[PDB]
């Protein structure tokens, strides 16, 4: 179980993230710490350029390595895109190249930003005696001013902490399957319900702290890949590293194991088959720290709460494990409400979407087919 890297409170996201690395440190972290303005006055691009090879041996523990992988990711980024015009770089230039690369390496991680560093690691609280509450946190890193990556990575990071108060049911399910415990797991199931439903009121947060147009002309710019990207068509150079491209896929909330891993508890099959949808988020775990993708393997691994509750002729059962697959049917159609205004209406307001809502519409509509009764 800790095997797993799952924190009683904040799920999947790294419990207190660092926020300084050692001193040693400093020429990659004051570049990180200034993007909006480095990018703005077109200086990020030769300061990157003219960076001293920084060897990755006196990152000692995991939350420094994790600081380090945002730090880079966002550095990369930053000088992949640029001002975010189209103007892109198609080498990362080997003095950083090469420390990302061995620092991804080491945590079993791609060398490109990911959910895992922008979100679940790139959060901090105001007030330490104070909840996580919006309010009280911030994010450590953005890319410019006014990209909302505020209120973007946070009520992400807020979604995902909500439904891992769902996390920790997770063993009762199956201990009580294995004892024969049928009121242990009705009432397991309806816990996972009721927080999958409140992850939603949290949801509605993005209204608030996100702006349309500064998500989809700056900020969605910033976190795309270079994976099927036509402004990358062969992928990335990373200099010194590999001798060819690579392709890495933008950061994705595809790479959280919070719904990926109640999809796989309710037997929901999301990734089964061999359409497009089922393989990007097959994919998508490739950008998992190792820890939480054991999670999800040693998931599939276990008994079917599905096939147990479709044996019993229990309503009970039936109606609890329903109201679960319900709870990520009303998630996920929300969700397609936030893709229509955040990307499909800016996008017709400038002087592609249906590819995107089709893969959305199929992950909801693999979801309600798991209903057991209708409803
Ligand atoms: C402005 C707000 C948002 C926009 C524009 C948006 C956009 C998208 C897009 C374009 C995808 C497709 C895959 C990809 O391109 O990477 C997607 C998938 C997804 N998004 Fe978001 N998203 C938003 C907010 C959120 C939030 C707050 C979460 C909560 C953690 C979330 C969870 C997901 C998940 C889980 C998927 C994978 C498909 C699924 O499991 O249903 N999204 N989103
Ligand atoms: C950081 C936070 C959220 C996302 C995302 C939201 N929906 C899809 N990906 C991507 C990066």
């Amino acid at each position: 179980s800790k095997e797993y890297h799952i924190d009683e409170e904040v799920g999947f996201a790294l419990p207190n993230p660092q926020e300084n690395l050692p001193d040693f440190y400093n020429d990659w972290m004051f570049i990180a710490k200034h993007l909006p303005d480095l990018i703005e006055s077109g200086q990020l691009r030769e300061r990157v350029e003219k960076l001293n090879m920084l060897s990755i041996d006196h990152l000692t523990d995991h939350k420094s390595q994790r600081l380090a992988r945002l730090v880079l990711g966002c550095i990369t980024m930053a000088y992949v895109w640029g001002k975010g015009h189209g103007d892109v770089r198609k080498v990362l230039p080997r003095n950083i190249a090469v420390p990302y690369c061995q620092l991804s390496k080491k945590l079993e991680l791609p060398p490109i930003l990911v959910y895992a560093d922008c979100v679940l690691a790139n959060w901090k609280k105001k007030d330490p005696n104070k909840p996580l509450t919006y309010e009280n946190m911030d994010v450590l890193f953005s890319f410019r001013d006014g990209d909302c990556s505020k209120g973007f990575f946070l009520v992400s990071l807020l979604v995902e902490i909500a439904a891992a108060s769902a996390i920790k049911v997770i063993p009762t399910v199956f201990k009580a399957m294995q004892m024969q415990e049928r009121d242990t797991l009705l009432k397991a199931l309806l816990e996972i319900a009721s927080c999958l439903e409140k992850a939603l009121q949290v949801f509605h947060q993005i209204h608030d702290h996100v702006n349309p147009k500064a998500f989809f002309s700056v900020l969605r710019i910033y976190l795309s890949g270079w994976k099927g990207n036509p402004q990358l068509s062969d992928g990335l150079v990373y200099e010194g590293f590999w001798e060819d491209p690579k392709e890495f896929a933008g950061a994705s909330a595809g790479q959280s194991s919070v719904f990926q891993c109640f999809d796989v508890l309710l037997g929901i099959q999301q990734t089964a088959g061999g359409g497009h949808a089922a393989q990007f988020l097959q994919d998508m775990r490739r950008y998992m720290p190792p820890a939480h993708r054991n999670f999800l393997c040693s998931l599939e691994s276990n008994p079917s709460v599905r096939e147990f509750v479709l044996s019993k002729g229990d309503a009970g059962l039936r109606e609890a494990y329903d109201a679960c697959v319900k709870a990520l049917v009303s998630l996920r159609s929300y969700h397609l409400q936030i893709v229509t205004k955040y990307i499909l209406i800016p996008a017709s307001q400038q002087p592609g979407g249906t590819d995107l809502m089709n893969f959305l519409k199929t992950v909801r509509s693999t979801t309600e087919k798991s209903l057991l009764k209708e409803g």
